């Protein structure tokens, strides 16, 4: 859903990157798909493709398949990858990731 | 000094995928680097190079110097880098990986 906002090249070489099992980091694709120098504005559009029910926040069910948002076929993240992913993110302990949340773990 | 006994592209490409603050990722770097499918002979030749004291275990500031056995000025690993990669390997809670832990960190 992105494909299209996000050069094609970066997100072909992010998604190579992490296709190992337990390979995932966050920094290291939010850097190479080019998100970490978008506006905010440009951000909070990313949040809300990842957030596929729109509820506000981006679920644990919705962070699993988190590469699929950048190419359809990519795998799900592991629980392994899922869970620290959260724990990076969820600065609150709600145990999901509202927009500020999301805003500073492609940021900072 | 391994340089030599990897592929100078693969290293090249393994720093560069984690250049950016916390980006590292062992499985990541190991998977592209080649070291994941090379023998148990070669893994513990490339185990010995990390143990820069010869102690026969990498404690935590070897780990921390991580990057540089591959090329001389790579940079460090954070604090947080080196925490999550000394929890996943140090299978006994020693706080120091000895070889058989580094064996399975880079296999498994
Ligand atoms: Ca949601
Ligand atoms: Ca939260
Ligand atoms: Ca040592
Ligand atoms: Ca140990």
């Amino acid at each position: 859903a992105f494909a299209g906002v996000l050069n094609d090249a970066d997100i072909a070489a992010a998604l190579e990157a992490c296709k190992a099992a337990d390979s995932f980091n966050h920094k290291a694709f939010f850097a190479k798909v080019g998100l970490t120098s978008k506006s905010a504005d440009d951000v909070k559009k990313a949040f809300a493709i990842i957030d596929q029910d729109k509820s506000g926040f981006i679920e644990e069910d919705e962070l699993k398949l988190f590469l699929q948002n950048f190419k359809a076929d990519a795998r799900a993240l592991t629980d392994g990858e899922t869970k620290t992913f959260l724990k990076a993110g969820d600065s609150d302990g709600d145990g999901k990731i509202g927009v500020d949340e999301f805003t500073a773990l492609v940021k900072a």
